[PDB]
């Protein structure tokens, strides 16, 4: 991380200066916000934690109950979930405090021993390469005590207004300005009926499975009955099972039970399959059946339920009518994200991984609109992205429903999916159609951008080169260089650079507002075939050793090598570069890959952020 | 990490529940205290932060100053010292925030350019496997906030007493108990010449240089005159240098100067050799004709000083007047820590990591007399210990000051010192003699566990072994089973484990506190061979699967095996133990290796705990 840009700071640097341009946080609701965001869940906090970051920006988020949760349902922190953890610089703790699943065992009938179990299998949780992160479980409380710390701490000094429930939501088309009206009711005893209203120019309902905000639009969610219902219990017991810090899938003639490990070593949670007039001691039970011969003496249970959901899914996330927009479709203004348009089945395994992935689309776009930097048809690609990836992930655990080999393609894909690494986007106004994908084969289009190990040239330090992309609105360019750009400069990547910076028509030049950053929109990292003791930095243009923020202090961290030292490290060679051509890879602000183009295509390059930004 | 052992407990688990044991904290310094230690130092710090984690000890900790420091002098942090801060589970975020030191250049005069610089060479920092961390560049301060966080969210919830300057201290032979009387001057406006007294069992001055408790007890640093002075600056400046990044060692016709890389990526902190009348102008003018042809804009100045002392260094830590103490000796009262003891040029490259290393070498020693859990005599050791590495880290920095290779030998050998991986203890009452060396080859007696790769049987956790060893007083036992140790119980590994849990001669019966824990005192981490999936943990020892605190839970992590999927990763072979035998490698709660005995030598290992251990 980068600090001390603009003078010294004592303290934490991720405790970020309060911005004027953000007005103290007020116990009652702000009348006019850009802004209102509806639920304090998984997704609220998500999305409000994005638009934390920018204090030009009014944002308002409500949750019904009266303050944060300590203790929650979801507890599964997907590998590309924790890459976007990484992005909101809080992954590093919650991997200190996580339980991690490394593997998963598979527990059946014993065929010699009557009604005893016996393992029957292993898998390493997470294949090879598949994530720089791994997949852990912790208390769902937890992630939201992180997203309301970054909001806390960020120059917005954003905090929720709880004991609020939205009652109802409206849209004026005839409106000059904040076109939504949303009416709360109070919530708290001393505050008890109390209706608030708000003006808002977009309103997310990101409020669950039961929300208000999609009734109010009119949105339905739409899918099959609760296939099955599972008892949760989160209990601190003695065991003698072995596999009991294991992520484990259990089945037996008394029944199937999953198991998993969770955060501090000896909590643990087990899924009991059913199917509220049940207890506890009825799910204990029945989990010890399971368990024979092994034995299962519960001490204390923090925290136990009943999940039981249908597959269900909104045909749009927006309160636009068209099921595919078009140029001259209403603009969207309330959005929905999360439960509250998509729901899965418990067995799918997304948790409440999926759902931030929509706050983390929507986060980025609704920023770029309110500052005008992006024009407001962005938005569409809100519904248009989340909507289908939701419906292709249904369609696909809709078959997931029980050729050997067949199903240990299933079973891959499943994993690739579960991680929430599957998401592919089809082409479209922000996604390219892959023409010249053989460039950097490794960077499917469409799809997260799978980091690699590369080394940093000023001061030669490991780093992930996709931890360049934080959650912070930028567009990220990295530029891998042909073998000869650095030799050459009337081509290739330095050539791109020259572009950039002195070409008017550069989208670098076009886009960033007059008097911010020269990286403040587009963040350009350069990544050289070429040992980092190979790169002369004197030597290289000013757009990669940039100067920045009041002082004009040097930016040192735009220029990467590969990892030359360990054996099968290169980048070049882990992402399937093509070494004599190099490669532009265009990443959007939530991570993924929006083009795959060639360093000297810089006519595409305009073309493409002139089809929706403003200058 | 674990939590959760007698219930659910909410929140951040890094802050402990505030134990009953602990009076809050008074605007008043108490008038009796177990520990009184002087100076809010890096020493200071460490001392009391180790002792926070024992609600039963009284601790106290006084500072002149009227409040922590936002920005200090030290800067560098060994390798050594962030394994020590792993132990106090923080280093995660100093790895987060610090400015990672990979490669240090070298510049000299360029022979065919006149007053003009040009890189002469470079050298990997760290070199390859000496330790897990690297060496880090941080301010002072933060590793302050740091220690006053992890003390303040202890069980003692202690916090320093500031404003306090204490005048004298004083050692009653004659006293029953508390015979040391410290006498402080309130500094503070407020209080400004208020006299405040405390009685207390034992005192350390952590004071630093012109420390007061060091003079109180006659003690005095013998050494030679400040051999250089040195200008240092901190400062946020524009510069073609491409070098100014990493740390930089630069001899030049105008100058010596050395460049070491600060946390942030901006600031930069420069050491001008020189020999106050002296001025910043002058340094950054002289930094300037030092770095050209290279130019340097100084933009703002957030520190700088005069860096000059000369290698001093006391006969004794303590206030026991025989050079060598024998159990006739009177036992000691009043220790000193740090650079109130002994102060090394700024050439050694010590900073205030060796200083830290004194603090964690009495902090569990107190700890345990205190406790009635070891003979005060251990107190001794402090000073033979720490009084003699000192010494002899001197005498070797008075030859380093300047046949080819034996020079790279010196630079080698320079490197794993300023690294604090060099200490080395002798043979003594806590130290072996290491006649069974061979069985660990890889774990030197009296010196630092060096640690390495592992994996957790209950869950396949990649883990590095040494980990273990937190900052909490315990010994670890580290017991490397033999090849058939698993598949014959008869002796070996197994053995060990019944003779420590059913031997009422042995140590662990012998001297855990009846009530506590059977892991509170030594902590058993067993190590097979066997790959993690050959472990069946259902069979092993109830010692290896030990039940702990209110609820019984079991602590799973005190069973690993080797990675074996790495290839080269196999603790056994990287760590040089004997495979036929096995070996048990006795460590320290400061994390140094004690003892490397034979798993059977029983008689062995209670003997050595019998000779200063109190059942
Ligand atoms: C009983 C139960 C048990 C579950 N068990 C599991 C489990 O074991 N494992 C698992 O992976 N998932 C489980 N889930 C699902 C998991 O909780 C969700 O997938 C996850 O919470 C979805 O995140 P989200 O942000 O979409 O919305 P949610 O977490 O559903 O949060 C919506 C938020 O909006 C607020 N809100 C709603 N309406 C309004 C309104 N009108 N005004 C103001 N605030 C409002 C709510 O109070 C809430 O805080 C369970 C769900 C339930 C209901
Ligand atoms: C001007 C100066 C510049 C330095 N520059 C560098 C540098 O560039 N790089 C580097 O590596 N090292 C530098 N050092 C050395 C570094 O600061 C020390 O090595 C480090 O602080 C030693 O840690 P310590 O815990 O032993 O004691 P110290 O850090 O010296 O702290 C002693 C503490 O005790 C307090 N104290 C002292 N006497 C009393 C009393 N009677 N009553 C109450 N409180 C008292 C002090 O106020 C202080 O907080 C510098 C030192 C000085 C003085
Ligand atoms: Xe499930
Ligand atoms: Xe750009
Ligand atoms: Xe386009
Ligand atoms: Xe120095
Ligand atoms: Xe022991
Ligand atoms: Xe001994």
């Amino acid at each position: 991380m980068q600090f001390h840009l603009n003078g010294f700071r004592p303290g934490n640097p991720l405790i970020a200066p309060a911005s004027p341009l953000a007005p103290a946080h007020t116990e009652a609701v702000p009348s006019q916000v850009d802004v209102l965001i509806v639920g304090c869940g998984p997704a609220g906090l998500t999305l409000a934690a994005q638009l934390a970051a920018f204090p030009d920006i009014r944002t308002c988020i409500v949750e019904q109950k009266e303050g944060p949760m300590e203790l929650g349902q979801a507890d599964g922190i997907a590998c590309r979930t924790m890459e976007m953890f990484e992005a909101f610089e809080f992954a590093d703790s919650i991997l200190k405090e996580a339980c991690w699943i490394n593997d998963v065992t598979f527990w059946k009938p014993d065929p010699g021993q009557p009604g005893r179990i016996a393992r029957h299998g292993r898998v390493q949780d997470t294949e090879d390469g598949l994530s720089e992160f791994p997949h852990v479980i912790l208390n769902q409380a937890r992630v939201h005590d992180h997203y309301l710390e970054r909001m806390r701490n960020s120059p917005s000094r954003l905090e929720p207004h709880y004991a609020r429930r939205v009652l109802d939501v409206k849209v004026d088309h005839g409106a000059a300005d904040y076109p939504v009206t949303v009416t709360l009711e109070r919530c708290d005893a001393a505050h008890a009926g109390q209706i608030e209203t708000v003006q808002a120019r977009y309103v997310v309902g990101c409020d669950g499975a039961r929300s208000n905000v999609r009734r109010a639009i009119g949105r339905q969610l739409v899918g099959d009955s609760a296939n099955q219902a599972w008892g949760v219990m989160d209990v601190l017991a003695v065991t003698d099972f072995p596999d009991v810090r294991y992520k484990v899938a259990i089945q037996s003639e008394q029944g199937n039970v999953l198991i998993i490990p969770r955060e501090g070593g000896h909590l643990v949670r087990f899924y009991v399959e059913m199917d509220r007039n049940i207890t506890v001691e009825q799910l204990i039970a029945t989990a010890q059946r399971v368990l024979h011969p092994y034995k299962l003496e519960v001490k204390n249970v923090p925290w136990w339920s009943v999940y039981e959901i249908g597959q269900r899914i909104c045909a749009k996330y927006d309160d636009v009518v068209d099921a595919v927009a078009t140029p001259d479709s209403p603009l969207p203004r309330v959005f929905i994200a999360g439960d509250a348009c998509h729901t899965h089945s418990p067995k799918a395994g997304q948790g409440m991984n999926f759902s931030m992935q929509d706050s983390f689309n929507l986060g980025w776009k609704l920023a770029a609109v309110l500052r005008k930097q992006c024009a407001p048809e962005l938005l569409h690609t809100y519904s248009s992205e989340r909507q289908v990836v939701a419906q292709q992930l249904i369609d696909f655990d809709r078959e997931w429903a029980k050729d050997p080999k067949e199903f240990q393609k299933y079973f891959e894909q499943h994993g690739r999916f579960t991680a929430g690494v599957g998401t592919h986007y089809a082409p479209s106004l922000l996604t390219g159609q892959a023409k010249h994908q053989a460039l950097a084969s490794g960077f499917t289009v469409g799809m997260r951008f799978h980091s690699a190990p590369v080394v940093r040239v000023c001061d030669a330090k490991p780093v992930q080169l996709g931890h360049c992309g934080k959650a912070d609105g930028r567009w990220r360019l990295y530029a891998f260089a042909a073998q000869n750009d650095l030799a050459q400069p009337e081509s290739g990547l330095l050539a791109l650079c020259r572009f950039l910076e002195g070409d008017a028509a550069s989208p670098l030049r076009r886009f960033t507002p007059a008097g911010q950053d020269i990286d403040s929109i587009f963040d350009l990292r350069a990544v050289f075939p070429q040992a980092y003791t190979e790169v002369a930095l004197e030597t290289l243009p000013a757009l990669l050793l940039p100067p920045k923020g009041q002082l004009g202090m040097i930016d040192y961290e735009k220029v990467f090598s590969p990892d030359l030292k360990n054996a099968g490290q290169d980048i070049f060679e882990l992402r399937g570069i093509d070494r004599q051509q190099g490669a532009l890879v265009v990443v959007r602000p939530d991570q993924y890959v929006a083009q795959v183009l060639p360093l000297g295509d810089h006519a595409a390059l305009s073309a493409y952020f002139e089809s929706f930004m403003r200058a």
